[PDB]
């Protein structure tokens, strides 16, 4: 079937939400509550998808470090009566997206995969970022691919192409796999596979993701272990 | 000093040689005598050489994959008096490329690397034939590069320039690995720092290998091991 599993990152992998929620409560201090902060990094995520969207239809790429930033300064200005934080600040506050931790499944899951399968990234997260995140997240890969490789974000056709391309491997027999529907169905439009992660977590113990129904996607699992389990991967020591 | 290290694979890493030479054996039997396949094996090699000489100097770049299959074809031509092979044994004598054993140091050198240093590879090989090695050879790198992402070859700067970009670490902060002279030169010119590591079997136990002295380049070591001692790495379990 697969010879390859391709890895959506952010979510998927990665709790991205409690390391910012957390990073951030710990560089701003008694400058900020828990409430409003997490307030501002759930409008964070939504305006970098909003300018990573916006950048697809454009045809163009740019660092994703810099949306990251641009939109962090764009909210800080928001709420600036409520608080202010230096350049510096902005630095480290920005920093918190690559010293992510990984979901508890992923490191035993990822190694018991690689066993019959290749497993690589694929992500929209900049070369440096992913590379960075790989060690704070315990992720070993046996490539690692980026937007900035292709100038194109997914759900660009050229992602997805050229990571079959790169890897010398028909699209077919790549299995993507993703917490977000829009990356699978992307890379089903490819002829991949697809293998949808549930992460009822991603968004914080509050907030719900999609609820997806079983026969939308290839596999629909709760951890990397689980799909390890049903594409024949025997369980580790 | 350094935040990542850079490695060329072939030869540096991996004896091609040896690989080269058992895989050959297993595909074709009792049809050729293991001096003879020697003979083809080190000639193939040459080719393979004066061929991306030719090409960085031109400044093009071509599937690395092509250039061993096409210079195979007409090697099994000159030795058809010999052996013969079919189509499909061409394909396999050529994956022996991307099957390559590490040298018995490797695996526990890079290892031992990684608890203070980033380790990435950085091969003329393409893409896929990269990842392979990483399996046959027991590879573990938190970034794998190629020629191929960069339409250029080493020594080419763009190579190492492309590196550090895509690593986002600046080149005075890269150190340079590889058993070939050539290699550590042009990363020198960049800004980065150089270790030599001496392979005296990479070309068979007759034949020969470079003249390095000491205090040419920044390191010359035996092993990667030795070369983490000398980096402040601690020794593994």
């Amino acid at each position: 079937q697969f010879r390859a599993l391709l890895f959506d990152v952010q979510g998927t992998l990665t709790d991205f939400r409690s390391t910012l929620i957390e990073h951030g409560l710990s560089i701003l201090g008694d400058r900020v509550d828990r409430e409003l902060w997490e307030e501002l990094v759930d409008q964070w995520r939504g305006c970098y998808r909003d300018e990573l969207d916006s950048l697809v239809k454009q045809e163009k790429w740019r660092s994703v470090r810099a949306v990251y930033r641009d939109s962090l300064i764009n909210l800080l200005a928001k709420f600036s009566d409520s608080f202010c934080a230096t350049s510096a600040e902005v630095e480290l506050l920005t920093d918190g997206w690559e010293r992510l931790r990984s979901w508890p499944d992923v490191p035993s899951g990822l190694e018991q995969l690689r066993s019959k399968y290749l497993v690589a990234a694929l992500t929209n997260a900049d070369f440096s970022a992913i590379v960075n995140v790989g060690r704070s997240a315990k992720l070993q890969w046996d490539a690692v691919l980026s937007a900035q490789l292709f100038g194109a974000y997914k759900p660009h056709r050229s992602t997805y192409e050229g990571a079959a391309t790169l890897l010398g491997i028909a699209p077919s027999e790549i299995l993507m796999v993703a917490s977000h529907a829009y990356d699978l169905e992307a890379a089903r439009e490819v002829g991949a596979g697809t293998a949808y992660v549930r992460r009822p977590l991603e968004y914080g113990p509050t907030g719900r993701t999609e609820d997806v129904p079983d026969g939308r996607f290839d596999f629909l699992v709760d951890s990397i272990s689980e799909l390890a389990d049903q594409l024949g991967c025997p369980r580790l020591g």
